[PDB]
Order: C-alpha cells, then structure tokens, then sequence
C-alpha cells in the first residue's frame, strides 16, 4: 500500500470515514506530490477532494474533512487547497467555500473561514 488514484480518495471523502484518512497522510509526504496538484483531481472541471467531499454530507456533520485539512496544511504549497477551485468554462472562480454556503452549513463556513479561505474569490 504505497499509491491510490483519485478515484478511491473521492471514493473515500464521499463516505466520510476518518480512520482511512491516516494512509492519505503519508501518501502526501512522498514523491514531494501534493493533492493542489492537477493529479488528485479531475481534468475536466477540477474539482478537488475537498470539493467532493463537500458535495455529499451526513445531515450536517463530516469527520475527513477537518483531518484532510491539517494533513494538507502540514506540507501544502502556496492554495492551502481551499484558495484553489475550478478552471472549467462552466464553472471559473467558482471554490469549495460557495459549495458550504449553498449547502446551508454554518460549521463547514467556519472551518473554511478559519482555516485560511479568504472571502474575496470571484466565481
């Protein structure tokens, strides 16, 4: 066990199982290859892990989302992974931050805003 792809990391978020996201952590760490890269993600629109993890939630609470995000944050680049979105036609500017407040949650709004995702993106 050394390698996922993204279909099994989306696979995954989508259920929302904590006790996984610990081989996530080291699988950050090698081949200095990071989830903000174009690989853990779609090619299509772009949208990221967080972004699907979001896009499906148990009533109004998750536990992988906060443990993706100092796993993320521990050896992120520049887009601490919530300042990035998609660069689709259809959806430019449009991040993960728009997702939580069209889904009517006010803890994922907080962790985001806390977390580092800058309220001024255009989407």
């Amino acid at each position: 066990p050394n390698r996922f792809d993204r279909d099994r990391l989306f696979s995954v978020v989508s259920r929302g199982v904590p006790e996984e996201l610990t081989g996530l952590l080291e699988y950050l760490r090698r081949t200095s290859k990071y989830l903000t890269d174009s690989a853990y993600t779609e090619g299509s629109t772009g949208k990221t892990c967080l972004m699907k993890a979001v896009l499906n939630l148990q009533d109004g609470v998750n536990a992988c989302i906060l443990p993706l995000l100092q796993i993320d944050r521990d050896s992120g680049n520049p887009q601490p992974l919530v300042n990035a979105q998609c660069t689709d036609e259809f959806y430019r500017g449009h991040s993960a931050l728009h997702i939580a407040i069209e889904k009517r949650s006010l803890w994922c709004v907080k962790l985001l805003v806390e977390n580092g995702a800058n309220v001024h993106i255009r989407a």
